[PDB]
Protein backbone atom coordinates (compact mmCIF):
# COMPACT_ATOMS: atom_id res chain seq x y z
CA UNK A 1 0.00 0.00 0.00
CA UNK A 2 0.97 3.68 -0.37
CA UNK A 3 -0.22 6.13 2.30
CA UNK A 4 -1.73 9.45 1.27
CA UNK A 5 0.91 12.20 1.11
CA UNK A 6 0.71 15.97 0.45
CA UNK A 7 1.50 16.81 -3.14
CA UNK A 8 4.84 18.63 -3.87
CA UNK A 9 4.50 22.42 -3.68
CA UNK A 10 6.56 24.92 -5.71
CA UNK A 11 6.29 28.66 -5.02
CA UNK A 12 6.60 31.71 -7.26
CA UNK A 13 5.95 35.37 -6.64
CA UNK A 14 5.70 38.25 -9.06
CA UNK A 15 6.77 40.60 -6.22
CA UNK A 16 10.48 41.13 -6.81
CA UNK A 17 10.55 38.58 -9.61
CA UNK A 18 13.81 38.29 -11.54
CA UNK A 19 15.12 36.26 -14.42
CA UNK A 20 16.86 34.09 -11.84
CA UNK A 21 13.78 33.57 -9.62
CA UNK A 22 11.68 32.67 -12.65
CA UNK A 23 14.34 30.33 -14.02
CA UNK A 24 14.62 28.62 -10.62
CA UNK A 25 10.85 28.30 -10.46
CA UNK A 26 10.62 26.62 -13.89
CA UNK A 27 13.57 24.35 -12.92
CA UNK A 28 11.61 23.33 -9.83
CA UNK A 29 8.48 22.66 -11.87
CA UNK A 30 10.38 20.40 -14.29
CA UNK A 31 12.08 18.64 -11.37
CA UNK A 32 8.85 17.83 -9.59
CA UNK A 33 7.19 16.72 -12.86
CA UNK A 34 9.79 14.14 -13.83
CA UNK A 35 11.61 11.23 -12.20
CA UNK A 36 14.75 11.67 -14.30
CA UNK A 37 14.65 7.93 -15.16
CA UNK A 38 12.77 8.26 -18.49
CA UNK A 39 14.78 10.43 -20.90
CA UNK A 40 14.67 9.95 -24.67
CA UNK A 41 16.95 11.93 -27.03
CA UNK A 42 18.04 13.96 -24.00
CA UNK A 43 14.43 15.04 -23.38
CA UNK A 44 12.62 13.90 -20.22
CA UNK A 45 9.40 11.99 -20.61
CA UNK A 46 6.63 12.67 -18.14
CA UNK A 47 5.09 9.88 -16.03
CA UNK A 48 2.57 7.61 -17.72
CA UNK A 49 -1.01 8.30 -16.55
CA UNK A 50 -1.91 4.60 -16.64
CA UNK A 51 -1.43 3.06 -13.23
CA UNK A 52 0.25 6.11 -11.73
CA UNK A 53 -0.10 6.34 -7.93
CA UNK A 54 -2.41 9.12 -6.93
CA UNK A 55 0.32 10.72 -4.69
CA UNK A 56 2.45 11.10 -7.81
CA UNK A 57 -0.28 12.49 -10.10
CA UNK A 58 -0.22 16.22 -9.33
CA UNK A 59 2.02 19.04 -8.22
CA UNK A 60 0.97 22.37 -6.74
CA UNK A 61 2.17 25.80 -7.76
CA UNK A 62 1.56 28.51 -5.16
CA UNK A 63 1.53 31.95 -6.77
CA UNK A 64 1.83 35.22 -4.81
CA UNK A 65 1.91 38.80 -6.03
CA UNK A 66 2.51 42.46 -5.21
CA UNK A 67 -1.11 42.68 -4.02
CA UNK A 68 -0.13 40.10 -1.33
CA UNK A 69 -2.68 37.65 -2.69
CA UNK A 70 -2.08 33.93 -3.24
CA UNK A 71 -3.64 31.20 -5.33
CA UNK A 72 -2.53 27.63 -5.88
CA UNK A 73 -2.62 25.92 -9.29
CA UNK A 74 -2.68 22.17 -9.65
CA UNK A 75 -0.65 20.70 -12.52
CA UNK A 76 -1.13 17.19 -13.91
CA UNK A 77 2.28 15.54 -13.97
CA UNK A 78 1.32 13.49 -17.03
CA UNK A 79 1.06 16.57 -19.28
CA UNK A 80 2.36 19.53 -17.18
CA UNK A 81 -0.99 21.25 -17.69
CA UNK A 82 -3.15 23.21 -15.26
CA UNK A 83 -6.16 21.22 -14.08
CA UNK A 84 -7.62 23.68 -11.58
CA UNK A 85 -6.84 26.05 -8.76
CA UNK A 86 -7.57 26.90 -5.16
CA UNK A 87 -7.97 30.25 -3.43
CA UNK A 88 -9.21 30.59 0.10
CA UNK A 89 -12.22 28.38 0.71
CA UNK A 90 -12.89 27.43 -2.93
CA UNK A 91 -11.38 25.27 -5.65
CA UNK A 92 -12.24 25.20 -9.34
CA UNK A 93 -11.41 22.50 -11.90
CA UNK A 94 -11.54 22.31 -15.66
CA UNK A 95 -13.96 19.72 -17.00
CA UNK A 96 -12.21 16.33 -17.10
CA UNK A 97 -12.20 14.42 -20.39
CA UNK A 98 -12.98 11.05 -18.78
CA UNK A 99 -14.06 9.31 -15.61
CA UNK A 100 -10.50 8.30 -14.57
CA UNK A 101 -9.41 11.97 -14.64
CA UNK A 102 -12.58 13.04 -12.80
CA UNK A 103 -11.69 10.55 -10.04
CA UNK A 104 -8.08 11.77 -9.89
CA UNK A 105 -9.09 15.40 -9.24
CA UNK A 106 -11.17 14.38 -6.21
CA UNK A 107 -7.77 14.04 -4.47
CA UNK A 108 -6.95 17.73 -5.01
CA UNK A 109 -7.60 20.54 -2.55
CA UNK A 110 -9.48 18.19 -0.27
CA UNK A 111 -9.60 20.77 2.57
CA UNK A 112 -11.62 23.39 0.67
CA UNK A 113 -15.18 24.13 1.69
CA UNK A 114 -16.44 24.58 -1.87
CA UNK A 115 -15.42 22.52 -4.91
CA UNK A 116 -16.57 23.20 -8.45
CA UNK A 117 -15.87 21.64 -11.82
CA UNK A 118 -16.48 23.98 -14.75
CA UNK A 119 -18.55 22.69 -17.68
CA UNK A 120 -15.70 23.75 -19.95
CA UNK A 121 -12.21 22.35 -20.33
CA UNK A 122 -8.91 24.20 -20.20
CA UNK A 123 -8.03 23.90 -23.90
CA UNK A 124 -6.95 27.12 -25.60
CA UNK A 125 -9.74 27.05 -28.20
CA UNK A 126 -12.34 27.24 -25.43
CA UNK A 127 -10.45 29.59 -23.14
CA UNK A 128 -9.78 32.03 -26.01
CA UNK A 129 -13.48 32.08 -26.82
CA UNK A 130 -14.38 32.76 -23.21
CA UNK A 131 -11.65 35.41 -22.94
CA UNK A 132 -12.74 37.11 -26.16
CA UNK A 133 -9.18 37.09 -27.47
CA UNK A 134 -6.83 34.71 -29.17
CA UNK A 135 -3.43 33.98 -27.64
CA UNK A 136 -1.84 36.24 -30.27
CA UNK A 137 -3.60 39.20 -28.58
CA UNK A 138 -3.12 38.28 -24.91
CA UNK A 139 0.00 39.85 -23.43
CA UNK A 140 2.34 37.76 -21.27
CA UNK A 141 4.93 38.83 -18.71
CA UNK A 142 5.25 39.57 -15.01
CA UNK A 143 2.63 42.36 -15.20
CA UNK A 144 0.00 40.15 -16.82
CA UNK A 145 0.80 37.37 -14.35
CA UNK A 146 0.47 39.74 -11.37
CA UNK A 147 -3.06 40.70 -12.41
CA UNK A 148 -4.02 37.14 -13.38
CA UNK A 149 -3.24 36.02 -9.83
CA UNK A 150 -5.57 38.67 -8.40
CA UNK A 151 -8.33 37.76 -10.85
CA UNK A 152 -8.13 34.11 -9.83
CA UNK A 153 -8.10 35.11 -6.18
CA UNK A 154 -11.30 37.15 -6.36
CA UNK A 155 -13.35 34.85 -8.60
CA UNK A 156 -15.29 33.07 -5.85
CA UNK A 157 -16.48 36.32 -4.28
CA UNK A 158 -17.87 37.78 -7.53
CA UNK A 159 -14.86 40.01 -8.25
CA UNK A 160 -13.92 38.52 -11.61
CA UNK A 161 -15.65 38.41 -14.94
CA UNK A 162 -15.69 35.10 -16.79
CA UNK A 163 -13.62 36.53 -19.69
CA UNK A 164 -11.06 37.84 -17.22
CA UNK A 165 -10.87 34.46 -15.52
CA UNK A 166 -10.32 32.75 -18.87
CA UNK A 167 -7.66 35.26 -19.90
CA UNK A 168 -5.93 34.78 -16.54
CA UNK A 169 -5.86 30.98 -17.09
CA UNK A 170 -4.36 31.54 -20.55
CA UNK A 171 -1.58 33.65 -18.98
CA UNK A 172 -0.83 31.17 -16.20
CA UNK A 173 -0.85 28.14 -18.48
CA UNK A 174 1.64 29.63 -20.92
CA UNK A 175 3.94 31.13 -18.30
CA UNK A 176 4.02 27.93 -16.22
CA UNK A 177 2.94 24.79 -18.14
CA UNK A 178 4.23 25.78 -21.57
CA UNK A 179 7.43 27.27 -20.10
CA UNK A 180 8.02 23.97 -18.26
CA UNK A 181 7.41 22.05 -21.51
CA UNK A 182 9.70 24.17 -23.69
CA UNK A 183 13.04 25.82 -22.91
CA UNK A 184 12.20 28.08 -25.84
CA UNK A 185 9.06 29.37 -24.14
CA UNK A 186 10.86 29.64 -20.80
CA UNK A 187 13.36 31.83 -22.67
CA UNK A 188 10.56 33.97 -24.09
CA UNK A 189 9.27 34.58 -20.57
CA UNK A 190 12.75 35.24 -19.20
CA UNK A 191 13.26 37.96 -21.83
CA UNK A 192 9.95 39.59 -20.94
CA UNK A 193 10.91 39.55 -17.25
CA UNK A 194 14.42 40.90 -17.96
CA UNK A 195 13.00 43.97 -19.71
CA UNK A 196 9.77 44.34 -17.66
CA UNK A 197 8.01 43.83 -20.93
CA UNK A 198 4.47 42.69 -21.65
CA UNK A 199 3.83 41.19 -25.09
CA UNK A 200 1.73 38.54 -26.73
CA UNK A 201 3.36 35.31 -27.97
CA UNK A 202 4.51 35.25 -31.58
CA UNK A 203 3.62 32.46 -34.04
CA UNK A 204 6.73 30.42 -33.12
CA UNK A 205 5.47 30.14 -29.52
CA UNK A 206 1.85 29.53 -30.43
CA UNK A 207 2.68 26.79 -32.91
CA UNK A 208 5.00 25.05 -30.43
CA UNK A 209 2.19 25.07 -27.87
CA UNK A 210 -0.24 23.68 -30.44
CA UNK A 211 2.22 21.02 -31.55
CA UNK A 212 3.52 19.73 -28.19
CA UNK A 213 1.53 16.47 -28.26
CA UNK A 214 2.41 15.86 -31.93
CA UNK A 215 6.09 16.56 -31.22
CA UNK A 216 6.06 14.18 -28.24
CA UNK A 217 4.63 11.47 -30.51
CA UNK A 218 7.02 12.20 -33.40
CA UNK A 219 10.08 12.08 -31.17
CA UNK A 220 9.08 8.91 -29.32
CA UNK A 221 8.12 7.08 -32.53
CA UNK A 222 11.25 8.30 -34.38
CA UNK A 223 13.89 6.02 -35.92
CA UNK A 224 17.10 7.05 -34.10
CA UNK A 225 15.64 10.58 -34.01
CA UNK A 226 14.33 10.68 -37.61
CA UNK A 227 10.59 11.42 -37.74
CA UNK A 228 8.23 9.05 -39.57
CA UNK A 229 6.40 12.13 -40.82
CA UNK A 230 7.37 15.81 -40.59
CA UNK A 231 5.83 18.23 -38.11
CA UNK A 232 5.00 21.73 -39.33
CA UNK A 233 5.94 24.73 -37.15
CA UNK A 234 6.09 28.48 -37.70
CA UNK A 235 8.94 30.94 -37.53
CA UNK A 236 8.55 34.21 -35.59
CA UNK A 237 7.27 35.90 -38.77
CA UNK A 238 4.58 33.22 -39.24
CA UNK A 239 6.29 31.41 -42.14
CA UNK A 240 5.83 27.63 -42.12
CA UNK A 241 8.66 25.10 -41.95
CA UNK A 242 8.93 21.36 -41.38
CA UNK A 243 10.92 19.51 -38.76
CA UNK A 244 12.15 16.02 -39.71
CA UNK A 245 14.40 15.06 -36.81
CA UNK A 246 14.71 15.49 -33.07
CA UNK A 247 18.14 17.15 -33.28
CA UNK A 248 16.86 20.69 -33.93
CA UNK A 249 14.36 20.36 -31.05
CA UNK A 250 16.71 19.22 -28.28
CA UNK A 251 17.44 22.84 -27.19
CA UNK A 252 13.72 23.75 -27.63
CA UNK A 253 11.59 21.08 -25.95
CA UNK A 254 12.14 20.14 -22.26
CA UNK A 255 9.34 17.63 -21.51
CA UNK A 256 7.21 15.15 -23.49
CA UNK A 257 3.94 13.40 -22.75
CA UNK A 258 4.38 9.63 -22.41
CA UNK A 259 3.52 7.65 -25.53
CA UNK A 260 3.08 3.93 -26.16
CA UNK A 261 1.35 1.66 -28.69
CA UNK A 262 -0.12 -1.77 -27.88
CA UNK A 263 1.37 -4.84 -29.56
CA UNK A 264 0.15 -5.99 -32.95
CA UNK A 265 -2.51 -8.73 -32.89
CA UNK A 266 -0.84 -12.16 -32.30
CA UNK A 267 -3.76 -14.31 -33.52
CA UNK A 268 -6.12 -14.34 -36.49
N1 LIG B 1 -8.55 42.82 -14.42
C1 LIG B 1 -8.05 41.97 -13.55
O1 LIG B 1 -7.06 41.25 -13.83
C2 LIG B 1 -8.66 41.80 -12.20
C3 LIG B 1 -9.78 41.04 -11.92
C4 LIG B 1 -10.26 40.88 -10.62
C5 LIG B 1 -9.67 41.47 -9.49
C6 LIG B 1 -8.52 42.21 -9.69
C7 LIG B 1 -8.00 42.42 -11.05
C8 LIG B 1 -6.81 43.27 -10.93
C9 LIG B 1 -5.92 43.79 -11.84
C10 LIG B 1 -4.88 44.57 -11.32
C11 LIG B 1 -4.75 44.82 -9.96
C12 LIG B 1 -5.63 44.31 -9.05
C13 LIG B 1 -6.65 43.52 -9.50
C14 LIG B 1 -7.74 42.95 -8.71
O2 LIG B 1 -7.47 42.32 -7.49
CL1 LIG C 1 -5.35 10.58 -1.40
CL1 LIG D 1 9.14 43.81 -8.51
CL1 LIG E 1 -13.79 16.98 -7.45
CL1 LIG F 1 -4.05 19.27 -2.78
CL1 LIG G 1 -14.47 22.67 -23.54
CL1 LIG H 1 -6.90 24.11 -28.20
CL1 LIG I 1 -8.23 38.32 -30.70
CL1 LIG J 1 -2.03 42.86 -19.86
CL1 LIG K 1 1.89 42.38 -27.98
CL1 LIG L 1 14.79 18.98 -39.09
Amino acid sequence: MIFPKQYPIINFTTAGATVQSYTNFIRAVRGRLTTGADVRHEIPVLPNRVGLPINQRFILVELSNHAELSVTLALDVTNAYVVGYRAGNSAYFFHPDNQEDAEAITHLFTDVQNRYTFAFGGNYDRLEQLAGNLRENIELGNGPLEEAISALYYYSTGGTQLPTLARSFIICIQMISEAARFQYIEGEMRTRIRYNRRSAPDPSVITLENSWGRLSTAIQESNQGAFASPIQLQRRNGSKFSVYDVSILIPIIALMVYRCAPPPSSQF
